[PDB]
């Protein structure tokens, strides 16, 4: 991966909310020496959100006691008592290696998040886990993970969201040590997924309005929806969360954008947030990847994106995504290509593996229009990105690699007005991925793709009529 974070070695997993210390973002992420084996928290830092420096394990694996996802924050006011500015983190661990006993342990750092000390006793106990007898009780107790911390400015206290089976629990606290159970949050459609790696934050929209956002990673494949990150705008009164609408919105429509986490940006903390996710899916996450045998590692995170909340007609709010701005500093070359009209297909006189391409497509009668990325000269391999009916799709099927097929999860799709007769696309291509930002960023599709060394071409295609391809710009990304 040219411009995507990858662990120096081993198996990569869930990222954790980054903290802002020593003039940089300290990102933490789950790591294991074996693909999908026991693991802990590894530490990495970045000053621009694109390039990372790895620092190794921070919250280690221990005999029958892995460390799972949670969140970290900096206790600026020393409310916890571990020192002003201390970095505090809560992470789920299976006490005694028992699943139904999974609970929240607190770890802290007084060196800016580079070394942590563990707090022996869980700060939030899975009590019902001990009382679980029936298969149902046991299932419930076995889903009490991923605490996400947040400082409630209005109430002046800490609020914590924890993932549960098809619902989310909340706790308040004045010092990160003593928590008080609050009202759970339920949603009507359980075929949606059951709250894993929940997120909780406040953000100001473009109209100056303040809003709360509750989100989590889901798995709505069954009802034709994404297995990514869904969110509910609303409020937190300090005891319960009220969603403006019970049907959540989605942040990504591709296959690989799981366990996403968000954090405040330094230059505009309340207005602009950053986000990163694990470019993987559990349908195949555990399997072997090309990079396993060539560099002894499995997994990469997505490009870091910038988030902003925009008002919509009717007085409701939605998020917009865009590649982190700093990515532009890694552009080593800019190639523009003549506008052109194509009816059927055409190959572009350009080749590369790590770049960013932007373009506009306009058509009339054409029923299908698109661009093929990662095209091999033999013409057999390529990932297609185009517009069909009411779909802005990304099909990696023709890019399935022998011995590492992603089938049957090939065609991803985001909604787009069926009446649209033109679209703008910004596509990020790297050696093991393709990320698509459609138009102004309301829809994004992130997907892992096992490209072969020779998959370097780009081609244009249409069906049912000619299309006008304009504003073609290709910026190659280096390091």
């Amino acid at each position: 991966a040219v411009y995507h974070m990858t662990p120096p070695s081993g198996w990569l997993c869930d990222p954790q909310r980054p903290v802002t210390t020593h003039g940089a973002y300290q990102l933490y992420y789950l790591h294991s020496d074996q693909n999908n084996g026991p693991g802990g928290w590894d530490h990495a830092s970045t000053t621009d959100g694109v390039a990372f420096t790895h620092h190794g394990t921070v919250m280690p694996l221990r005999p029958d006691f892995p460390v799972w996802s949670g969140s970290a924050v900096v206790d600026t006011a020393n409310t916890a008592g571990f020192g002003a500015g201390a970095v505090v983190a809560l992470a789920t661990q299976p006490t005694d290696g028992v699943r139904k006993y999974q609970e929240q342990y607190l770890y802290w750092s007084t060196d800016g998040g580079f070394t942590f000390t563990a707090l022996p006793d869980p700060v939030i106990v899975n009590t019902d886990g001990r009382a679980a007898t029936t298969p149902a009780e046991i299932e419930n107790a076995e889903w009490f993970r991923d605490p996400k911390i947040h400082w409630d400015t209005a109430r002046g206290e800490w609020v914590c969201v924890i993932g549960r089976l098809r619902y989310a629990a909340f706790y308040t606290s004045p010092n990160l040590r003593d928590w008080t159970l609050r009202r759970n949050f339920d949603y009507p459609n359980h075929a949606l997924g059951g709250i894993e790696c929940p997120d909780l934050f406040e953000i100001t929209a473009d109209d100056g309005t303040r809003h709360w956002v509750l989100a989590a990673s889901m798995d709505a494949y069954g009802i034709g929806l994404p297995m990514t990150y869904a969110y509910w705008t609303g409020t937190w009164d300090g005891e319960q969360f009220h969603a403006d609408d019970l049907t959540p919105q989605w942040l990504d429509w591709g296959w690989d954008w799981y366990a996403a986490v968000t954090w405040p940006s330094i230059d505009a903390p309340e207005t602009k947030r950053l986000a990163i996710a694990w470019m993987n899916n559990w349908k195949y996450a555990a399997r072997d990847v090309p990079t396993d045998a060539s560099d002894g590692y499995n997994g990469q995170n997505s490009i870091v994106r910038e988030l902003r909340l925009a008002r919509q007609p009717g007085g409701w709010y939605t998020l917009l995504s865009t590649p982190v701005a700093a990515l532009t500093n890694y552009v080593t070359a800019t190639t523009t290509l003549p506008d052109r009209t194509v009816d059927g297909s055409a190959v572009l006189p350009w080749n590369g593996r790590a770049y960013e391409i932007e373009l506009d497509i306009a058509w009339d009668t054409a029923t299908n229009v698109g661009i093929s990325v990662g095209r091999s000269p033999d013409g057999t391999r390529h990932t297609n990105i185009g517009k069909y009916g009411a779909d802005l799709y990304v099909d990696r099927g023709p890019s399935d690699l022998a011995g590492y097929s992603l089938a049957p999860y090939s065609r991803a799709a985001a909604p787009i007005d069926p009446g649209a007769r033109s679209v703008h696309l910004r596509i990020l291509v790297d050696t093991q991925s393709v990320e698509v930002f459609v138009n102004a960023g309301h829809t994004v599709l992130s997907q892992q793709v096992h490209f072969a060394e020779g998959d370097t071409g780009i081609s244009l295609y249409t069906d049912g009529g000619p299309a006008h391809f304009t504003g073609i710009v290709v910026r190659e990304i280096g390091q």
